[PDB]
């Protein structure tokens, strides 16, 4: 294990009713695709490998703008991603397919 | 030692306006882990106190290092474990749908 | 050294969803994120966050261990710095709005 392990998942949930030991929640439709796990990280340097599986039904995209990082895996496919980590800091990771609210962004995370 | 607090949120708002905009139809119910992101160094014992104030029993799970917990509602339990493996790993609960109960990340850093 | 956080709401309306074969239905939703969400710093570190709020209304962060209450008017920056002069996991959260429409982040301090 000499890389980062994430699975992009879709998540369709419709619960228009929820009784769980007597407490109840109604109407419940929420759509969203995530990343797993969403926060990776490095040290500042590192050489970072990161296998995403894209198990969503649909192209899902992976950006860390600050790395040139923009890659789009294909349903069902896996794809290798790598680049060096020469800049310290907080870098968003995020689908550029999809709205923000709905495929919802992570952090890279490269310390000193 | 790590403090996380499990806390539910019912929001509904079919219409409210503020600084002039407006929004409409909110409906969103989730369970959130707060904080979401916990990060150690490999090799360390760690200690995350796990405060439930959701109405109803929450889990919280990490498979790398075989945790898995179910805490009921208004409870608290203290889980620990070793980090002996460096990388990222999600922490979830294994009760509810994942976009429900929003996921969190264990960073195991070298 | 100066991290980089932007607010950004989203108000988001899909009927139905239809792309590559697949069709999902009434998607609603409203949220506001700060990207990055996640901010991680050694102790002792002195920490400097330049907020950029691109969110129609003021905006919250707040980071309760270290005193940071702060609101950033729409439209504005504001620059957040402290001291992380204690390890572990922080919330960062917005004090105006419900946790689940503004989702929170984390200020890890790492020994
Ligand atoms: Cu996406
Ligand atoms: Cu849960
Ligand atoms: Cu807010």
């Amino acid at each position: 294990e000499h890389n980062f392990n994430v699975v992009i998942n879709a998540y369709d949930t419709t619960i228009p009713e929820l009784n769980v030991e007597g407490v109840t929640v109604k109407n419940i439709r929420a759509f969203n695709v995530l990343n797993e796990p969403e926060t990776l990280v490095v040290k500042k340097g590192d050489a970072v490998k990161v296998v995403v599986e894209n198990k969503s039904p649909i192209s899902e995209g992976f950006s860390i703008d600050a790395f040139g990082v923009q890659e789009v895996i294909k349903a069902g496919e896996t794809k290798t991603i790598s680049f060096t980590a020469d800049k310290a800091g907080a870098f968003t990771i995020w689908c550029q397919l999809h709205p923000k609210n709905i495929h919802l962004p992570g952090t890279l995370n490269v310390v000193e």
